[PDB]
Formats: structure tokens, C-alpha cells, sequence
């Protein structure tokens, strides 16, 4: 057996995908980059034995396409697997499509192409998604003709998704029918690709509802239209290929391999701007990322309420004398105890942690240890309101408010009684800091 951390530390976090957080690491010999994806086997349920598992991660790192993360390691202790991978660059096509003056249909169709181009890759070695999303489709560089690299491949196999909603957030829009009923197969994954390309023509997703619930009861009865009008603008067999896509029977669903065939990727890759879609994927990801960002900060000052009241007690216990003071060595194994995580990997990440702090009283270091950290999640918060409140008026009015808490799946009845306890007078707009003080009232402050 081999261990993790004698390969590999910490650079620095990178963020939250699903199943555990994604940290920037690097080889102690070789200095080579990695982006390692951490699974937490105390909150994240395997749904395979270790011998499926094992065998899966020895299959995935021998398959090798532009269009799929490259699996470079595979390591397991007592508390958690750790799956290290290529680190891109390029950040989440959504985010890179939104800034753009021009996006028409040769765009789409490329990003499609690349994306069905994976997919069939997959297919043919029997690996499904299930749980493909705009969230996992990684641009390879920050370049301008640059490749999109498809992540979690094979993982929903192995690993049962959480059922926090600041976990599902923007995944309802994308699972396919039969994937909710139990019997599913790679077909699925064509399900979810149509519902992108749809989104990438219209900015909209063809299932879409005031919450979590209703969207899934769309996604269920597998209706939706071409209606609006910027589909007046698209061509015939770009929605003919959707069509296919987002057939409901699966065996009578397109194959991702015959979808690279099709009349529309063949003629557009081989043209007006949608000047529409843009404004409407531009909205649709800032009320995402809004909602995301709410849910993330009531979920770190929840944990800070823990964890500042928890290293007090370890502190306390400690602290022999009474005295209200520790030693650098009692803070740092205090502080280890409080780990019993995805930046503290071994005991020196810990140490600069807490050197960091300190750059004494033990009741002081808590404030600071956590009062970063809550300060740190504020900011996040904030550049996310800021970027929602796209004309720059410094509020967000009630019609938003609803949109934004409908995705975070907050009852119409609570958010709008918090929003009456913090401003009475109100006039049905909020600012920045009348946002945050709802937020607190919906965890408990
Ligand atoms: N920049 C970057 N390159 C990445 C490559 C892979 C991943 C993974 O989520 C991953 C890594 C190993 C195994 C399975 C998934 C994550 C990567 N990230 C960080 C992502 C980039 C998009 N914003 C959320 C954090």
C-alpha cells in the first residue's frame, strides 16, 4: 500500500465539485501539477464493492481522449479516496461563453461536437455519466481555440450524490427522465448533452420551474417547446437534432456516435450571432451562481458556529492551568485534534494554518482562525450579489429574490416572513447587506 501525502501536497483549493472538494496539488519529486478531487467516505456513500471500484480507476487511467480529464492516480486510506487528475485551466465553458461580444450556431456546434465526441469515446469502453451539467465541462487552457475536457466521468457509478441541496443545485435541469425511475443506461447521457445544446441556443432550459420539485416533474413528463422566440433565429436541424436528444424512450433516443453524424454537426463545423441566448445564459448563470453562493455562506457560518464553539472546548481541555493561553505546539495539536479539511492533507499544512493565524490567549486565536474564515465567505457572497446586479443598482428586487431562493429551495412563506423581520418599510428591493442579514436569519441567526 501507498500513501497520498508522500506524493503529493497541497497548493491550494480550488473548489467544490460533486462528491468532495477539487485541491490543486503537487508531486514532491517531479513538481507536476494535479487537480485532486477528495472524496469524504464519512459523508459520501459508496455504491460499489472495493474490487468494482479498484477495477473501474484501472480502466480509466488506460483510456486517453482530448475531450476527457486524464485520471493520473488512484489512492484510498481509512477516511478517504483521493482521485488525482490533470489540472485545466480554462475554467467552466459557461463562464467563458458569457464573456463574449458573439456566439452563433458554428460555436455551439464545435462545443457540442466535442462534447458528443467524449461521450461516444465513453460509451464504447461502457462508462456513463449520468450526471452531465455545464459544471462539467472544463475549457483545457485559457486560449481561444482550446479544448473542453469533460470531468467525473464513471464516478455516479461508484458514489452516491448528496442529497444537499447546496450539492444539487443545477443538476435538475440536466438528468434525463428515465435516470429518475431506476432504469437507465448510456442514453442518459445523450438526454443530458441535448439539454446543453439547448441551453447554448436559447440560453434557457427547455424543463425549468420555481424549484427543485418542479423542475424534476417537467424533466418527468418530458414536454417542452421551441416557442420562444430567439428559437426563431436557429435553424431547423439544430432543433431537429434536440428532438433526437431529447427523445423520452431511450432506445428510441439518438446514440452519441450517430449524433456526430447528424445533419447539423456536420454542416456547422465543417452565421448570425445569438445575441439573445447570450443575455439569457448571462442571466441564467448569475441567478445559479447567486444561489450557489447563498447556500455556500449559510453552510460556512453554520460550521463556523460549530467549529468555533468545538476547538474552544478542545482549548479549554488543554489548557491545564487556566491560565486562557496555549503553546504554538497545544494550538497546532488542538487544532489537529480539531481534524479528528480538503486544504489541511498532512500535519505541515496544519502548522502554516496556524503560523498564519498567529502572523498566547487561545480564545483570541479562535476569533481570528475562524473570523477568516467567515470573512472569507462573505467576499464570495458579495462578488456574486455584485455580479447578479448586472446594471449596477445595488439592489436585488422581490421577483429575484424568488427566482434566487426558488434554486436555493427556500419556502416562498420563510424567506419572504426573514424579509420582513430585517427591513419593515422595506419597498420590496434589498441591498447587499439586507441580503446577508436574510441569509443569517435562515440559518438561525
Ligand atoms: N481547474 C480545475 N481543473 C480541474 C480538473 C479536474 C477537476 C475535478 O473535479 C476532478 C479531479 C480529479 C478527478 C475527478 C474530478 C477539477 C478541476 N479544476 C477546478 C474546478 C474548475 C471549475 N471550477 C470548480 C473547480
Amino acid at each position: 500500500t501507498a500513501i497520498f501525502s508522500d506524493r503529493y501536497k497541497g497548493q491550494r483549493v480550488l473548489g467544490k465539485g460533486s462528491f468532495g472538494e477539487v485541491i490543486l496539488c503537487k508531486d514532491k519529486i517531479t513538481g507536476q501539477e494535479c487537480a485532486v478531487k477528495v472524496i469524504s467516505k464519512r459523508q459520501v456513500k459508496q455504491k460499489t464493492d472495493k474490487e468494482s471500484l479498484l477495477r473501474e480507476v484501472q480502466l480509466l487511467k488506460q483510456l486517453d481522449h482530448p475531450n476527457i480529464m486524464k485520471l493520473y492516480e488512484f489512492f484510498e486510506d481509512k477516511g478517504y479516496f483521493y482521485l488525482v487528475g490533470e489540472v485545466y485551466t480554462g475554467g467552466e465553458l459557461f463562464d467563458e461563453i458569457i464573456s463574449r461580444k458573439r456566439f452563433s450556431e458554428v460555436d455551439a456546434a464545435r462545443i457540442i461536437r466535442q462534447v458528443l465526441s467524449g461521450i461516444t469515446y465513453m460509451h464504447k469502453n461502457k462508462i456513463v455519466h449520468r450526471d452531465l451539467k455545464p459544471e462539467n465541462l472544463l475549457l483545457e487552457s485559457k486560449s481561444k481555440d482550446a479544448n473542453i475536457r469533460i470531468i467525473d466521468f464513471g464516478l455516479s457509478t461508484h458514489f452516491e450524490a448528496s442529497k444537499k441541496m447546496k450539492d444539487k443545485i443545477g443538476t435538475a435541469y440536466y438528468i434525463a427522465p428515465e435516470v429518475l425511475h431506476g432504469t437507465y443506461d448510456e442514453k442518459c447521457d445523450v438526454w443530458s448533452t441535448g439539454v446543453i445544446l439547448y441551453i447554448l441556443l436559447s440560453g434557457c432550459p427547455p424543463f425549468n420551474g420555481a424549484n427543485e420539485y418542479d423542475i424534476l416533474k417537467k424533466v418527468e413528463k418530458g414536454k417542452y417547446t421551441f416557442e420562444l422566440p430567439q428559437w426563431k433565429k436557429v435553424s431547423e436541424s439544430a432543433k431537429d437534432l434536440i428532438r433526437k436528444m431529447l427523445t423520452y424512450v431511450p432506445s428510441m433516443r439518438i446514440s452519441a456516435r450517430d449524433a456526430l453524424d447528424h445533419e447539423w454537426i456536420q454542416t456547422y463545423t465543417k452565421v448570425p450571432s445569438l445575441d439573445n441566448a447570450i443575455l439569457n445564459i448571462r442571466q441564467f448563470q448569475g441567478t445559479q451562481k447567486l444561489a450557489q453562493a447563498a447556500l455556500l455562506y449559510m453552510g460556512s457560518k453554520l460550521t463556523s458556529q460549530d467549529e468555533t464553539k468545538e476547538l474552544t472546548a478542545i482549548f479549554h481541555k488543554m489548557d491545564k492551568n487556566g491560565d486562557g493561553q496555549l503553546d504554538r505546539a497545544e494550538l497546532i495539536e488542538g487544532y489537529k485534534e480539531l481534524m479528528r479539511d480538503a486544504s489541511m492533507l498532512d500535519a505541515s499544512a496544519v502548522e502554516h494554518e496556524v503560523d498564519q493565524v498567529l502572523d498566547i490567549e487561545y480564545s483570541e486565536f479562535v476569533t481570528v482562525a475562524m473570523d477568516r474564515k467567515t470573512l472569507l465567505s462573505r467576499e464570495r457572497l458579495e462578488r456574486a450579489f455584485r455580479m447578479f446586479d448586472s446594471d449596477n443598482s445595488g439592489k436585488i428586487s422581490s421577483t429575484e429574490l424568488a427566482t434566487i431562493f426558488g434554486v436555493s429551495d427556500v419556502d416562498s412563506e420563510t424567506w419572504k416572513s426573514v424579509l420582513s423581520e430585517v427591513d419593515k418599510n422595506n419597498d420590496g428591493e434589498v441591498d447587499f447587506d439586507e441580503f446577508q442579514q436574510m441569509l443569517l436569519k435562515l440559518c438561525g441567526n
